[PDB]
């Protein structure tokens, strides 16, 4: 029975930051995980099996394919959501071994909220150069072992963009949250 | 052993609410969560796999399923579900960190029931537009791949037609018990 | 450490059941849980994959599936068992809430009995209506897209006939002890 | 913290076992559930995907693997763990219900153990009339649909032969420890 | 609150075994668990999905298959590693017994122990009787519903090779610690 | 209630490690579970499946992809995992026994790190050798089955291109933190 330590732990953290930014920004991380686990998830199922294009060739399929997705966006917004939430694992285990040594910090807080905010942007703006923010129902594909130029159609192109609009929107919500939590720090400073 | 703080969690946040709509809500919400999580989710497993179209056109079936269902009615319904519990969370939370202040909120009560009483009707209408209350076998699809007109066949219409009635039902007594709850607040002030 | 509440309060609801017919009826419930959770649900797996028609023509198929099979037997027993735990599980909730009041009902419990036997008797005609008590391995189907009547079959009759029996004399075997419930709280009466 | 009630609970049950029979009888269900969960259900995964026969008649794969395996193997095994499981479940809920009285039975032991026999008996008479304790792996089928008869191929015969092997030595094994059981209860008495 | 009880547990039952042989022993369990439960499991998923033999004989597919793979490596492996745990188990069980009835065994430490290694040295020379410890990707396949002699091609050949070299080095490590095991108690004795 | 055991084992066993390193270190090994268990496991569900060769030769598409990945990816990487995290496993349990006779080591944490280190290296090496650190989209298959020399397509070879990029880096970074903890070893010595 220990519930005290963990509580203490979770006090010290938040110390340090704004009235309720704690808790919308905690909300708002559920909400993505919960939307990324169970709904995007089960609509990229398909991908590439439901993938089609209009041609006879052996393999362009494969290539067409390929090119049209360097990276799925699942995979992607995973990559994303980890790279997110590794600064915050890491200012909370510095803590938790602050603690530690006060039984025997705000600029590691600051660096922490920066580089999720500089990881956030990045990923969005890498998102904007490979992909955009739209599916396109046809996309029309020339690679090497297709003859010419060959029509590909993509599967479920329209909920996969609702749910990539969806993601954005998450995302810029939590860079929000973030640029106005480092506000409330220099106001502090 | 720490029982004693989520009852006394429990109780506060409830002490704002009606007599037994707590406890019709949280039964209604379990219900909802359980139909989602197994009866729904393998009624649409076959969703684009069974769907079928009587045509020799490439990329036919892609397009007509896309236009078909710009989005699925069960990841529609886990938004809705998302949508509708995310503001219920805020308030548990506020009222939590409003407990630790007291160690050391009614309009906010307030302002979450009518939020999800929006969110509710919302996804309502957004269902009502989009794809009505029903589902027919045949979909006459009119899409650029496709030559004129094609004819296209649904996976399980009929079982399908039949959730999206429970969860439309499961939606509107949700609504009701909301909307006697703001009545009843109103008639406390 | 807060094992006596629960102790408690399931103590609480069983002093107005039965000597005997509370243990029954859990071991039963469970049973049915447990059978519907893994034999009937991969029984029930390839229920459209493996259905066929003798017919070439386009969406028949689908069309002579949806007919025969208007909703899936493992969802509508799924439907069934939510809809009898559900009063339960509010007669539950009723008393924890009685016991909190204390801190600080027999008709109820005859009423969710009653509702329970109610749904569990409508289940039951309902499924007679539909389907009946048996499969039969050649379907005919005469609908619109198939030409004249066609032929179907469907995957593994026998199997899910003789797993329908076996849900339907739980089914009756719950019924006859909620009657015997009533009976008893009749006798007390 | 009640770690001591139910050591009681466990020590009562067993109070009426052979020295070792319990530790025996436990330790072979565990095997069982572990062989049947992991091992025999992935290998009955393609029983009908991969069940073939020599014809062009449509619908004649569906009525010879019906005929086949009028219930599968994985399933009658699942349903006889759980007839073999539920006297034994029954037995245990009677006890702790005794000592809630104790706090405020030798023969519903041996009528448990009997009926559990002969559950396992019957289930192996059945094993045996329906299907035997091997598999072909040509299966001639004449059924109406198909002309004449056909010649279907099992999904691999010959492990499955092997576990149908194992579950039965496994199955004999219990039943002789029950007798054995029933003996030493005669014995004391 | 009984961390003490399962401490003492664990020190009564490793009282009789060598400095450091239990934990190598330990490790090596569930460094083979961990190996089964993900990657060769994951690798032998298309085992006869991706099987396939040069011929259009009907049916020859299934017998070439079910002859090539009598039982399949990782459903082997299971049962290996189950046969190898049995015994374990049912020493430390009967240990619990045992402080049971001191609160109110050398020998069978040594009995489960040899048991284990003869369970170990079995399987080894079955799985050397009927496969080897190399798979080709050519099997060529004689037998009767195929005419003459058929070609057939396996699943990924190579990587389920080094799979079984790793099982191969994993069982004689484990054999070899049981059998230093045992010198340490004939050293004792 | 034992919080403190364990509180007490996790400081004995960073004792001897940096500031810092040990908190890098775990996070940088939950990351790379989270990367394996989620993205990339999705990434290679279709290797086989989705590979695909410009050739009518029956077998050739099994040869062809057995030769072009001795060794899929993702079980590779499971694997230098599991062999990655044996070592300090054995040391934490070798500490805890210690721990257990200090109630009634530097070398050993020494060695274990240099072995991990030895198995980093040694897999990296391994990757490099068999496939390099790019996959390219057209492979040249020269096998027995297959007349003169076929083409064959990979399953999204970009995305497994980036993530096996981001397996490396991930990989080297562990080696230079575990390169700098022995430095430290060094220096205190």
């Amino acid at each position: 029975g220990d519930w005290s330590a963990l509580g203490k732990l979770l006090d010290k953290v938040q110390a340090y930051s704004t009235a309720g930014g704690k808790v919308w920004l905690s909300v708002l991380f559920i909400f993505r995980i919960l939307l990324l686990g169970t709904a995007v998830e089960s609509a990229w199922g398909d991908e590439q099996s439901a993938f089609r294009c209009n041609t006879q060739q052996p393999g362009c399929e494969n290539v067409c394919y390929d090119k049209s997705f360097p990276i799925s966006h699942v995979r992607f917004w995973v990559l994303q959501i980890i790279f997110v939430s590794v600064p915050t694992l890491l200012y909370l285990a510095h803590v938790f071994y602050v603690m530690r040594k006060e039984e025997k910090l705000l600029r590691t807080y600051i660096i922490s909220i920066l580089f999720k905010s500089i990881f956030e942007v990045a990923f969005l703006l890498i998102q904007w150069y490979i992909y955009g923010f739209s599916l396109s129902a046809v996309y029309t594909c020339k690679r090497d072992p297709c003859p010419h130029q060959v029509d590909c159609f993509l599967s479920r192109p329209t909920e996969k963009t609702i749910f990539i609009i969806f993601m954005l929107v998450v995302s810029l919500v939590s860079l929000a949250l973030n640029i106005i939590e480092l506000f409330y720090v220099f106001f502090k400073g």
